[PDB]
């Protein structure tokens, strides 16, 4: 069921690189973008996929440096992103949020916030796909530090503000104990 | 699969009271809220779901007046909100994310972004397992304009933060069509 989909879902820091099918996976992560909701239709979400090469360069030579670059004024982590199998970072297309603003200047204040929430949404419908193919992720938020970085290596507009980083790969280790609220603190039913 | 089931999910205008199980309806919300990750497993998102006499009451009585002692200064489009079986406003809790501010200040600017996008990722989980069920819905946002009413009537914690309203039901017509993205526009991978 979609329920128990949602639960296979977790956080896994343990990941590796015996994934079986790159492809099937890219299809996977495209189509669950593809079939999440945004405000007006706007598709306001962009992807960077990364694996191989680019996985290792994005976390030894642009993550690390400018993470120690900037303590001054880590590992084994890092490690273990890296020896993952790939990373998706997720941004959001504000060109499209500033046309919207203007557009439909009633619902200015809104769209920011729409396409907060639409990124919200499609990382973890992708984080969820990825899961039901037996692959294991965790998201984290280097932005806006590796933002410029990120931008000059593979070429992206200005436009695309980066909003999340999701590691995936093969499950090395299982997720931790989580708990959860009381019902009763966050769900009221009337009729 | 988990990609068809995002697929089922779609915004459905036309709705009717044709449940036939409130209280696995109920389950279902729950649960898909309970699955949802959250920052920090901050678990910020509340619910407010009406049903029956409390569904009414909402849009004849608190939405429809404010809409129209506003314009001052609609139907049937409302009438078409009352007509389905009830709605599930989305809150998220300020106090939590303030704590939350103060125990790690050192992301005191995240939260409030993570907890947006928590309302956006718990939204459209409830959305697509109902969906599983057969069931329709639609997303609205009047906030903040009906934020004091409802917390008036139903004595709803000033911490809890309006920021959607999914009216479900009974699908009583289909989808309208909808367009996508040039993938090309909107990903890039890189090897
Ligand atoms: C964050 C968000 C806000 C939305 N706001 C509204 C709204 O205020 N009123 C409405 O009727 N639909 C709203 N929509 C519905 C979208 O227009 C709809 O999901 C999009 O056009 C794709 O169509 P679909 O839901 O059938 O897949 C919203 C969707 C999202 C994700
Ligand atoms: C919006 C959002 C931001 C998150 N930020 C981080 C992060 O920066 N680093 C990290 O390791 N996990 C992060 N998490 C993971 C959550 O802590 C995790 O989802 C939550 O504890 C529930 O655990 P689960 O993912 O195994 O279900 C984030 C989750 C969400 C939804
Ligand atoms: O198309 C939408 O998402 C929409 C419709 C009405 C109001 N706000 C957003
Ligand atoms: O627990 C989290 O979600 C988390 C961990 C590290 C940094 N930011 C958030």
């Amino acid at each position: 069921s979609f329920i128990k989909s949602l639960e296979n879902r977790r956080t896994i820091y343990a990941l590796g690189r015996n994934v079986q099918d790159e492809e099937k996976v890219i299809e996977t992560i495209k189509e669950a973008v593809r079939f999440s909701p945004t405000a007006f239709n706007s598709q306001t979400g962009r992807l960077l996929i990364l694996t191989g090469d680019a996985q290792d360069k994005l976390w030894d030579e642009i993550v690390a440096p400018e993470l120690k670059a900037a303590m001054e004024a880590t590992r084994a982590k890092l490690d273990g992103f890296k020896a993952a199998f790939g990373t998706i970072l997720f941004f959001e297309d504000q060109a499209v949020v500033k046309n919207l603003q203007e557009q439909f200047a009633l619902y200015a204040d809104n769209f920011p916030v729409w396409s907060e929430q639409g990124s919200g949404i499609i990382s973890v419908n992708v984080w969820t796909a990825l899961a039901e193919l037996g692959l294991g992720a965790n998201l984290q938020h280097y932005n806006p530090l590796i933002d410029e970085a990120v931008a000059k290596e593979w070429n992206l507009p200005e436009s695309w503000k980066l909003r999340g980083q999701l590691v995936f790969g093969s499950i090395e280790a299982p997720a931790g104990e989580k708990t959860f609220m009381d019902d009763a603190d966050r769900f009221i039913v009337a009729k």
